[PDB]
């Protein structure tokens, strides 16, 4: 191989770059760049040609060429020599960060006054919302697959706060929609000291959820503590993690801050035991390389009266 692909640096806001190639030994009348998204696969590659040696075979690359789809792009360069032969040159990777909606659900039930109205999404609505994700080719992830957000199409994280029994309704809907094409996954943030108490998930229910492969069960602290206000951080953060890990049989790496209450101190303590933390601040996540950004993740709130159309717009 003879290589060194170079491109102009990008940020999370970039939509274009300039790609050229240097350190060539052979003389070429043409170089082809084959470019494809890892999520789509080699079969959906698009090709670009440059016959300009003096400009180091520069090409403009813009994601409008892929209908504004972002993520990881693989670049494969080949050249045609002066003797008619086509040779391999080199390969490279460029990654346009994609946005990641993190959905916040709480209770999945019809409302009978059994809590905060806005926190209840009906089974019919929930099914409609999940079917919209299925039909439009969203890839439902959990935090164990964080490394894949730029390698899949339309990544999204469905999350549930508290560990309510009615989240078994969500489990049944997700099971029912599963098939060869659609592999649902979701994250449940459990109040760990509520395991096996009335109205909360039992140990056997949690185990069924995890064993199915659909749910990743993660921390919501031990007692749903107001984190900025307490000092028993080891107990609420590390203790909830460890207790929950023996229930699930799988690592606990994520937390949701109760009440959405967080400050610099809470982040400092959380970082000792968790890799990912979600707030209740509205918005979609994108990787910017800001300090501790994985521990201050925004979420998209779904409301009692949210229609599929409102839902769809909130995640685009
Ligand atoms: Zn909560």
């Amino acid at each position: 191989e003879q290589g060194k692909i170079s491109y102009t640096p990008i940020t999370h806001e970039s939509t274009n770059t300039s790609i050229h190639i240097t350190d060539l030994k052979d003389s070429l009348n043409e170089v082809q760049y084959k470019i494809w998204r890892t999520a789509d696969g080699k079969e959906r590659a698009k090709s670009f040609s440059s016959k300009e040696k003096e400009k180091q075979f520069t090409i403009p690359f813009d994601i409008k060429e892929f209908e504004g789809k972002r993520g990881e792009f693989q670049i494969e360069a080949t050249g045609m020599k002066e003797d008619g032969k086509t040779i391999p040159l080199t390969k490279s990777i460029i990654t346009f960060e994609q946005k990641v909606p993190v959905l916040m659900y709480h209770a999945i039930d019809d409302y009978h006054g059994q809590g905060i109205k806005d926190l209840f999404v009906s089974p019919a609505n929930f099914e409609a919302q999940m079917k919209h994700l299925k039909d439009n080719g969203y890839t439902l992830l959990t935090f164990e697959r964080w490394g894949d957000i730029n390698k899949v199409n339309k990544p999204i994280f469905v999350t549930f706060d508290d560990g309510m029994k009615n989240n078994m309704n969500a489990f049944r809907v997700l099971q029912k929609l599963k098939d060869d094409t659609f592999k649902p996954a979701a994250t449940e943030y459990m109040i760990v000291d509520n395991v096996d108490v009335e109205g909360a998930l039992s140990t056997s229910e949690i185990k069924e959820m995890v064993d199915s492969g659909i749910f990743s069960v993660q921390s919501h602290t031990a007692t749903h503590a107001d984190l900025p206000k307490i000092t028993n951080y080891e107990e609420e953060l590390k203790g909830s993690k460890e207790k929950l890990e023996k229930i699930t049989g799988k690592p606990v790496i994520a937390i949701a801050y109760p009440f959405g209450h967080v400050d610099d101190k809470v982040v400092t303590e959380t970082k000792k035991y968790y890799q990912f933390a979600t707030t209740t601040k509205p918005g979609q996540f994108i990787t910017k390389g800001e300090p501790d950004e994985l521990l201050k993740m925004k979420r998209v709130r779904i409301h009692h009266t949210t229609t599929v159309e409102q839902f769809a717009s909130s995640i685009k």
